């Protein structure tokens, strides 16, 4: 007969636990962030082999974009090419667009490195090196790694401030990431203030585990979880976030890949009434905002089919 | 024995109404929208205490984006700053970048209110009256309330179209919010016309309980909440959207917590060989789609499974 | 007797095929695209009835943006304007904007068809034709249809390749689309290589049914749909996805319903001190990437649970 007892002991555990007689739905989620802080960008480049200088400062306005999906962007690097134009003119110096004749390489041919179409003509580049001219814009972006040092480096520091305001379509409940009457003076801390929606990049890459530096340089993928698990039965009601912090980019470490987060930026203008474009390659820091969660309500239809579901089980039990 | 019939009628009406004999799948959606609508804006305004007139009109191209992630942007206000360049500049008189002398203020702080790189050197900025300077973008933007009169106001006149495209993966079954043979000139109504998909921003507002003016002055955003409840069962098959509105503000009224939906827009240029930027300060409504629903088909497990939960307890009903 | 074990039969044939046994948990995707392939671009256009020819090469920064809300665009057509300014014209003739004097149309008039703010003057357009002119900006867009040939058609030719990276929260699980040491060089077959992420858009568009031509001429909405069935239990573990594809579009053909994708871009500028504007009216086909899944565990609650509800069922099974 103690089994009896002892199996709806594990009845009661399993209820209490599992919640069980709750009906169980899906969250509705909407983010709206605010990225704030300045960088002062100085250093030297080396462009076409020739020294430069990159000085300026950097508002909101100059490293980012308005939230779209969820999502916002962080800019951390960038390599700039002016003056471009539609014509003829010889390809960067590579193994593949490299030529000691014209027989080299054919007119028309389209190769995967390369962002010309190639017409046939091999050309002398710089000091006695021949490659094949191809139909692009001029110059041909110079092939170069990101600077060593990162150029928005300062962006380590930047502040940003996450509100979510969800919903559970099913019952009559919506709610939002800040309450009333909270502080808005916060840096985000695991164990100090979990609370407060306000993150720093750099303790969110810390807490993650990876250096903001070495992503910078090559750009990444980032995630912040917030994940909603309340319970909206008026005896035992709470429903709080937690925040959590995920790398989501692949690593691949292999060019064949296309390490990192990286994209091309165009500007296009007129000089001397000639059209010409300015290509930024940017490298930055995607962060994706990742909101899941569910919400549980008493639901008498539940709670009676759990029962019935272990009737027959604490039956046979006393049975056997 | 009246109970015997009373615990079975129960069972029906729980099995009728929860529909425990179907299987429920999540839906995937797609959603295409167009806006239309041209406003002529004419109004004045005061820009570092100078009168200017601002008159135009504004077409589909020139106060919104392309739909990404769900959700579209309509411009409401702005305020422009023309003619910036990086350079030294006194910052605007504020409490915190007031200064009486080259002490008041260090080289290099940097302050959550401000946008430039402080130099420490306090200034002249107008009329006898100190600011210690910093180096960014000069001038620097002033910081001013949007206009009282909305610029674009009559986007409150604006239609959206929205399509919706749904499927249900697991089934065999996807489906489109416009049926065919259905009209295409349409406002939107709760009772009067409740499945075609032209909405009227106005309208929007009305239904949700705000109003179009005060909203727009500062931004904010709204959501469009797209409910499928599908049965796809051959005997009683009805798959059709329900239109709801929900404002997704937060409505914090706080200076601290950025109330409203506003952000910064950059446009760079070349003027006498001079690298100039243009900013604009918009302010506009975000309407998001949350597109939300589920569809249920007959599955004998799930029938088999109920019947058999529900056996012991109508067992135990009539033992008891 | 033999019913007792045609039940057993079937209730092992249910809890084995419906995975009765395991917990089942939702996806968390992320999703990162790099879209290669470039265009050259030579055709010949009518413009305001003058012969002109559109001749060029389209790189990645020409034709593309990058990803945002898991969806990539691809330009495949345009229609360029360039000059246009604030001021008055008469509207392009058509039978709704058409007089004969001054009367037929109103100061201040808005037609859904017309992109300017009427003025009530029925002034000369051209060759003995009057129609009202509207402030706008001018010279009003002409109203034509895309291209026969598609500009962009070699667009069919261009690469994309995927990588997704899913989480399921309530596991301890994590995985990414592309395994290491898997081959990077593929293009993707039904049969062949169906795990390789790298998709040629023509292929796409074979597989689905449409031909690409015909739809990069007025543009379109597709959808690649990645699911995820993952088996977690450690005796048989298999996380792998599946690749198909489906068209979103509503293929309305209608004029009213605005059929194809399409949208209007807008550049700002200068020219002789004067504010001016280039609109572009961009067809191209908006890819979709619809990541859903699920993910199932052991779970002993669930399993407990099954076996309750089925106990009562063969209970009565071998009763009847
Ligand atoms: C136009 C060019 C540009 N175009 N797009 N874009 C962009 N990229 C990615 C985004 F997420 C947002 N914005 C940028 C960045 C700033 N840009 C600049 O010129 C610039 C501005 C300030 C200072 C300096 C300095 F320091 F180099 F002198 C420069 Cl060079
Ligand atoms: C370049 C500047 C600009 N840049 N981005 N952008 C923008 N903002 C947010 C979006 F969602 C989309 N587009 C705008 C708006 C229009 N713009 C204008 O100059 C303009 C155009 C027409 C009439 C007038 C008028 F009435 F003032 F004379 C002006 Cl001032
Ligand atoms: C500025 C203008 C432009 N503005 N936005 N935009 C755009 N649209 C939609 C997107 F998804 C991305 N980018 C474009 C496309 C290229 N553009 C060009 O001028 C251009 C460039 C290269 C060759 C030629 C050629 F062949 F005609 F000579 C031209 Cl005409
Ligand atoms: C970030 O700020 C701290 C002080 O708040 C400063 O010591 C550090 O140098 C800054 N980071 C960079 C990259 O300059
Ligand atoms: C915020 O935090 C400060 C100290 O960090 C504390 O003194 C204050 O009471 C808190 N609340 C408000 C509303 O400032
Ligand atoms: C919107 O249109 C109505 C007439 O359709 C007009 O009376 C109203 O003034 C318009 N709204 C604004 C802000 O002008
Ligand atoms: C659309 O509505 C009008 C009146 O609002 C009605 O006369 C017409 O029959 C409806 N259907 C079509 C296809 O126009
Ligand atoms: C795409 O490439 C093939 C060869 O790889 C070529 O035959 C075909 O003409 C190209 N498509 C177009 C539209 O030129
Ligand atoms: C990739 O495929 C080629 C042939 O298609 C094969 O020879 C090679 O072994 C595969 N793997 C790698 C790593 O190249």
């Amino acid at each position: 007969w103690i089994f009896h007892a002892l199996v709806f002991s594990y009845i009661s555990f399993a209820l209490i636990s599992d919640k069980r007689y709750q009906k169980k739905e899906p969250l509705i989620s909407s983010v709206h962030t605010k990225v704030k802080g300045i960088a002062e960008v100085k250093a030297e480049i080396l462009e076409n082999g020739m020294k430069k200088m990159v000085s300026g400062v950097f508002d909101t306005a100059d490293y980012t974009f308005p939230l779209q999906g969820n999502s916002f962007f962080v800019m951390t690097n960038f390599i700039k090419t002016e003056g471009q134009q539609q014509g003829l003119c010889p390809d960067f110096p590579t193994a593949r667009t490299i030529c000691s004749s014209d027989r080299g390489c054919k007119k028309g041919r389209m190769d995967p490195q390369s962002k010309g179409i190639q017409t046939g003509r091999c050309v002398v580049y710089k000091e006695r090196l021949k490659t094949c001219e191809v139909s692009a814009w001029c110059p041909i972006e110079e092939v170069k790694d990101a600077p060593r040092p990162a150029l928005l480096n300062s962006a380590e520091n930047f502040t940003v401030l996450i509100k979510n305001n969800i919903d559970f379509p099913g019952h009559n409940y919506t709610t939002r990431n800040i309450l009333p009457g909270v502080n808005i003076t916060c840096t985000f801390h695991k164990t100090q203030n979990p609370q407060c929606p306000i993150f720093r990049l750099g303790d969110i890459f810390q807490e993650t585990g990876d250096s903001f530096s070495d992503v910078a340089i090559q750009g990444g993928i980032m995630g912040i979880e917030i994940y909603w698990d309340c319970n909206l039965d008026g005896w035992f009601h709470h429903c709080r976030p937690k925040y959590s912090f995920r790398r989501l980019d692949d690593k691949t470490t292999s060019e064949s890949l296309y390490p990192g987060y990286n994209f091309r930026y165009a500007k296009y203008y007129k000089e001397n009434n000639v059209e010409k474009r300015t290509l930024i390659k940017v490298f930055g820091i995607r962060f994706d905002i990742l909101v899941f969660g569910t919400g549980g309500k008493f639901n008498v239809i539940q709670l009676a089919v759990y029962i019935g579901s272990v009737i027959s089980y604490f039956g046979l039990a006393t049975v056997f």
